[PDB]
């Protein structure tokens, strides 16, 4: 139908948004519940926190994460080290692929691109018989600069390597906070592999939507990462569930910013102390926009469970020892 067009020829939603269409397919229409709270406005107060890393004595810093990752899941960092030249090139470079001619991006579907750690797809859904999101996306994981080389597209991977490059140190110093309450004091080799095991890099392209009020951009869910770091444009649209109030929270593209969230396995692995929270991507029907988020994994034969740092004040574990790729699949 549309889908042939869409996905069986890999024009995407950009190149059908820029066919001009007046009205969205049936195939994008999300749920009521979904279109109820795109149509909720918002408490004109409530925020996500903002940590300043800039900022000396580094242990206030420190407790300032987990001020935010225990009651918000939540927050967003302006002084983080990585060089706002990288994340400026790596937008660009975002933009200069999806505006590529779709010849040269048919050549990282799934059935064209030479490696299953890169694929160009689109129109997501994790279930049958259910709507599809408003979204393009290039899927990298990250294994070697080698198979970065053979498999990323030329136009865009120097920048995205170099961005994972910078990106790593910073989160490197989140993680050695994080520790704090959890009593580890220090990152290991082994820890090293639970929680910055693997890699996986999506570039996101929202193109302008005709009915924004019935789809999104990402329907509501948790992230199964271990943390993840969103680079935002400067629109934005992150939506975030509040663990307060229990509303949603319209997250602003702050002036050099990266979103750091939580994921499952972090939860997990904090018995419960860290909050993976529920999170949407609205649909703007005003601009295009794009998103560069990192996934910050385990490896997938990584078994996850509640630390034994956190269970040996005779407390109890939550969760039982789990291997990861068991989980997400
Ligand atoms: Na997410």
């Amino acid at each position: 139908e549309v889908t042939d067009f869409v996905v069986y020829k890999g024009n995407g939603v950009k190149g059908l948004s820029e066919t001009g269409i007046k009205a969205l397919p049936e195939q994008y229409i999300q749920p009521l519940e979904e279109r109820l709270i795109n149509k909720f406005v918002n408490e004109t107060d409530e925020a996500i926190p903002v940590i300043d890393m800039s900022n000396p004595d580094e242990d206030r810093v420190a407790e300032a994460v987990c001020d935010a990752a225990e009651k918000w899941g939540f927050f967003q960092v302006i002084n983080h080290g990585v060089p706002l030249e990288v994340l400026d090139d790596v937008k660009a470079a975002t933009h200069k692929f999806f505006n590529l001619p779709v010849e040269e991006k048919r050549k990282f579907t799934k059935e064209n691109s030479l490696s299953t750690t890169v694929r160009f797809g689109t129109s997501f859904s994790p279930l049958a018989e259910q709507a599809l999101e408003w979204k393009d996306y290039l899927s990298l994981f990250f294994v070697s600069e080698a198979e970065a080389e053979q498999f990323w597209p030329d136009i865009c991977r120097n920048e995205t390597l170099e961005y994972i490059n910078k990106s790593k140190k910073m989160v490197r110093r989140l993680l050695e906070y994080l520790g704090k309450n959890l009593n580890v004091k220090e990152l290991d080799e082994t820890k090293e592999s639970l929680f910055m095991g693997s890699i996986r890099v999506n570039l996101n392209y929202y193109p302008i939507c005709p009915n924004p009020d019935l789809t999104v951009g990402v329907g509501r869910h948790s992230d199964v990462s271990s943390l993840t770091i969103l680079l935002q444009d400067q629109i934005g649209g992150l939506h975030v569930r509040s663990l307060a109030s229990g509303n949603w929270v319209h997250v602003p593209p702050v002036a050099g910013s990266f979103v750091i969230n939580i994921g499952d396995a972090m939860q997990i692995m904090s018995n419960g102390l860290y909050k993976s929270v529920e999170h949407r991507v609205l649909a703007n029907g005003y601009n295009n926009r794009i998103s560069v988020p990192i996934f910050v994994n385990p490896k997938p034969e990584s078994v996850i469970g509640p630390l034994p740092e956190v269970i040996a004040n005779g407390e109890e574990p939550i969760y039982r020892d789990v291997l990861y790729s068991d989980y997400v699949k």
